[PDB]
């Protein structure tokens, strides 16, 4: 009678711990996945930076009405994506969010490619983008002395920012070095 | 239940790292721009 | 690349291999490669 008691104990304890267990591996598998989603995530938030080398701007008339950026990546980054990013322009007059446009802009950003394949993706560290935007259909054209603060952020999360300052004199100047 | 612990932990240490990471890039940003100038 | 901000035109250059148009293209004055810096006494045009 004994015996028959310890068995059903036995079994029941069987599958509660199998239950246990179960939870256990089940918890620890969706920590896994969650624990390895962290670190390329944050590491990609680290790592993954866009470098600006130059800020080059058009000038017609006397304002400048284009914005040229020629960008590139971090050290030591992996595939930054240049159609997945959100230029921020706090701007003298209006402060939006730029996203980008294909073809082309107004309110967003067109990127062109200056070396590499891609005209969107930093693939390796020797591809230049220039990142395109429409000084006169963001706001007025950028006069002399007028400055931006721009904010190259990442998908994953990065923030380049570029303080573009026009120079304090447009005479007989086509193209001008923000 | 040693390692779920351990889990968790992990990634708070992730983060915390992170989080610290971007001040120091984005305060160096900052002076990168007002020492140019 | 090179950047030519000049009185015209301003633009980045690539390079090429002809003397080019909207590229430079570089010609070794001492040492075996025409194209890269390998000791520290190379100088390419
Ligand atoms: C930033 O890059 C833009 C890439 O399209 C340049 O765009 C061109 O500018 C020319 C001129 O205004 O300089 C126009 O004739 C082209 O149609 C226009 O695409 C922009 O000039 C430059 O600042
Ligand atoms: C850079 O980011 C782009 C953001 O739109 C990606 O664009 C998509 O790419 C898809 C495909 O992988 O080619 C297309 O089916 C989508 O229509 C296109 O928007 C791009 O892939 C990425 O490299
Ligand atoms: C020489 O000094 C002038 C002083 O008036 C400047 O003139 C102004 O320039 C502004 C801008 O910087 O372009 C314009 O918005 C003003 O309307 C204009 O009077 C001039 O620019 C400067 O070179």
């Amino acid at each position: 009678q004994v015996g028959i008691g310890t068995l059903i104990v036995f079994i029941a304890m069987v599958l509660v711990a199998a239950i246990a267990a179960g939870v256990l591996i089940n918890t620890a598998g969706y920590l896994q996945s969650k624990g390895s989603a962290t670190g390329e995530e944050a590491s990609a938030q680290v790592s993954n930076r866009i470098n600006i080398v130059s800020a080059y701007g058009n000038v017609x008339x006397x304002x400048v009405d284009y914005v040229n950026l020629t960008v590139r990546q971090a050290a030591g980054a992996d595939n930054i994506n240049l159609x997945k990013s959100t230029i921020q322009w706090i701007g003298p007059d209006x402060a939006t969010t730029l996203t980008y446009x294909x073809x082309x802009x107004x309110e967003n950003f067109t990127t062109x490619s200056i070396k590499g394949x891609x005209x969107x993706v930093l693939v390796d560290q020797s591809d230049r983008i220039k990142v395109i935007m429409y000084a006169x259909x963001v706001x007025x054209x950028l006069x002399x002395g007028x400055e931006v603060q721009l904010t190259v952020t990442t998908q994953y999360g990065s923030k380049t920012t570029y303080w573009a300052q026009v120079p304090e004199s447009l005479k007989d100047k086509n193209a001008v070095x923000l």
